[PDB]
DNA sequence: GGCGGCCGCTCTAGAACAGGATGTATATATCTGACACGTGCCTGGAGACTAGGGAGTAATCCCCTTGGCGGTTAAAACGCGGGGGACAG
């Protein structure tokens, strides 16, 4: 049960290895885009002609995450 | 007065049933011929010993099969039409 217990409790991280494998591609992420790009749109087109110029925003706070898949990066080379 | 319907009568046949037929199942009588016991060996395995070598086990290693995915087009499966053949006769 010490190798049991702790997989039963993981539900996402068991599918996580094909997960991220189909979802982390390039026609995942283009629709992903699409759809906040037509939801923006046809939200304004109920609401207000003029259209706003940001979707799916990122906040970088900290500035040695960058080191961090740098030293990734350079460890898988 | 004629004719269809109904019921009784005789004819015919399927089939259960009993008797004869002939090749085996048994009940002794007796032969008989290998069966197993006894005897006499004697020839091969067991106690004991010498020596050694191939596997039991440990370690490594690298290898290769199992799980585990999307993808995609070959194909299993469901179903309709029908068609020629398995089988009863």
């Amino acid at each position: 049960e010490q190798k049991v217990f702790f997989k039963s409790l993981d539900h996402l991280g068991l599918t996580f290895k094909q997960a991220d494998k189909k979802l982390l591609t390039t026609k995942q992420l283009i629709s992903e885009i699409s759809s906040i790009k037509v939801d923006q749109t046809n939200k304004k087109i109920h609401w207000l002609t003029p259209k706003p110029k940001s979707q799916l925003d990122f906040d970088f706070p900290d500035k040695n995450i960058f080191y961090d898949i740098l030293c990734l990066a350079d460890t898988f080379i």
